[PDB]
RNA sequence: ACUGAAACUGUAGUAGAACCAAUCGGGGUCGUCAAUA
């Protein structure tokens, strides 16, 4: 098949790491209201990653602090912006259909996550 | 169809009385980290 999407790019950031992603937009989609809990949560989510290792990436380490090779992920280096979550940005939605809609628990810079 | 003269706006009086640059704070301490395939 042929699609359109937007290319999530994280850094080879885990030793297994082969393939970046591509959101297939072409196909199907769904909009769900952004409240601010959930934008509040991602502020709260990405200052985590960066605060963690704002030690870390001083020291000039490129990498995990145990798992050598391994590339700081992306939304560990980039700045502020990151937890802004402003137009356009991409994520990974934690969904369910409870109730017989679909639920937005959370949201994610990575498959597994902090 | 004759300019008056001569005479220190000086003398006495404290920009001061009162008010704390101060109140709280052990130079301390432990769990990971990372996200794919």
């Amino acid at each position: 098949e042929q699609f359109e999407g937007f290319v999530y790019k994280t850094n080879k950031n885990i030793g297994n790491k082969h393939d970046e992603r591509v959101f297939i937009i072409d196909r199907e989609s769904i909009e769900i209201p952004l409240s601010r809990d959930l934008r509040r949560k991602w502020r709260e989510l990405i200052t985590s990653y960066q605060e963690i290792h704002k030690k870390e990436v001083d020291r000039g380490d490129t990498g995990p602090s145990a798992v050598n090779g391994a590339v700081w992920s992306r939304q560990i280096i980039a700045d502020e912006s990151e937890r802004n979550l402003s137009d356009g940005t991409l994520c990974y939605a934690h969904v369910k259909k409870e109730d017989g809609q679909y639920k937005i628990l959370n949201l994610y810079p990575v498959m597994i996550t902090r």
